[PDB]
């Protein structure tokens, strides 16, 4: 008379999660508000 | 008289999740608000 | 007299999820609000 | 007298999901609000 | 006297889903609001 | 013996120029690359 | 014996120029690359 | 014996120039690369 | 015997220039690379 | 025998220049690279 229940609400085996964020709100280039040249 | 229930609400085996975000709201190029040249 | 139930509400085996977002709201090119040249 | 039920509400085996988004709301080209040249 | 039910509400085997979105609301070309040249 | 020449190559009096561009390459509505719902 | 020449190459009096660009390459609405819902 | 030349190459009187750019490459709305919901 | 030349190469009187750029490459709204919800 | 030349190469009287740049490459809204919720 055995029972053997395995009711683990969440069972996870060999899970591999990678969350990668790169370059979020980053500036790798020029941002210039104004360029003014040769103004008389 | 065995039972053997395995009622794990969520059972996950060998899951591999990759969430990749790149270049979200990023500027890799020029943003210039104004260029003004040769103004007299 | 065996039973052998396997009622896991969610059963996942060997799932591979890739969520990839690239270049979302990103500027890789020039954005210029105004270019003004040769104005007298 | 066996039973052998396998009523997992969701059963997934060897699923591979790829969600790819690229270039969503991204500018890879020039956007210029105005170009004004040779104005007297 | 066996039973052998397999009533998994959703059963998925070897599913491969690819959702690909590219170039959604993206500008790879020039957008110029105005070009004005040679105005006197 | 008067002369009174007025040879101005370009003579402009009381000119009013309005160049208006609105909504050029602009999205005021939804753009969705894919909607997928209820897929099994 | 007067002369009175007025040969100004470009003569401009009371010129009013308005160059207006609004909403050039701008998104005021939603852009979604993918919406995926209820996928099993 | 007067002369009275007024050969100014460019003569400008009472010029009013307004260059306005608004909302050039700007996002005032949502841009979402992916929305994924209810995926099993 | 007067002369009275006024050959100023560029003559500007009462010029008013307004260059306004607003919201150039600016985000006033949400940009989300991915939203993932309810994934098992 | 007067002369009275006024050949100033650039002559500017009562010029008013306003160059205004606001919100150039600025984020006033949320940018989120990923939101992941309810992942098992």
């Amino acid at each position: 008379d055995a029972e053997f229940r395995h009711d683990s609400g969440y069972e996870v085996h060999h899970q591999k999660l990678v969350f990668f964020a790169e370059d979020v709100g980053s500036n790798k280039g020029a941002i210039i508000g104004l360029m003014v040249g040769g103004v008389v």
